[PDB]
């Protein structure tokens, strides 16, 4: 669940993280529009693509199961619906660690009239 | 600062504040497009038009005063500008409690793709 998602931003990225990241550039969130502005963007564009691909169950809403031990996530359980909406938040989580170095306070909050041009595909 | 605003969501409105409400409809967060999609999603709206309103001071990036005591917020400080962005966020959090018996987590991490409608003015 995007909770869960906060949850693991959180223990990744710092306590700041959930505010950080979740509404950043075109697509850090969900269902976001038009070009990923930089590779954080992009991380978060990948992320929608990903909760497009999962059927049978809600990647927004419904529970999965992890851990969290020494600093990273990995994703567990036995239904694989669920751990596959873990995989999507556990990928999108070390894409923003590994591209924290261009992270641009410019695409914090950045509006969605800043992004209406038209939307990149999956 | 943003930071702040996120600040007081939580202490006012609970530690689920943050993700519950700084993704949601078509203007919580700043920037939106669109029509608002109810009586919350209108509180950011006004929100946005409020920190449209502030000239002098940056009111995503610049820390106000406030104090959170006995559950809510009061703004402070003698620095007019900055106080006018403290005020935004609380009367913006203030209208989040009145209205949180019409929150509908269908408009939680609601696509901007799902606001792509002419925007109403400030
Ligand atoms: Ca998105
Ligand atoms: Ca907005």
């Amino acid at each position: 669940s995007l909770w869960q998602f906060g949850k693991m931003i959180n223990y990744v990225m710092g306590e700041s993280g959930v505010l950080q990241y979740l509404s950043y550039g075109c697509y850090c969130g969900l269902g976001g529009q038009g070009q990923p502005t930089d590779a954080t963007d992009r991380c978060c564009f990948v992320h929608d693509c990903c909760y497009g691909k999962v059927t049978g169950c809600n990647p927004k809403i419904d529970s999965y199961t992890y851990s969290k031990k020494n600093g990273d996530v990995v994703c567990g359980g036995d239904n694989p619906c669920k751990k596959q909406i873990c995989e999507c938040d556990r990928v999108a989580t070390t894409c923003f660690r590994d591209n924290k170095d261009t992270y641009d306070i410019k695409y914090w909050f950045y509006g969605a009239k800043n992004c209406q041009e038209k939307s990149e595909p999956c």
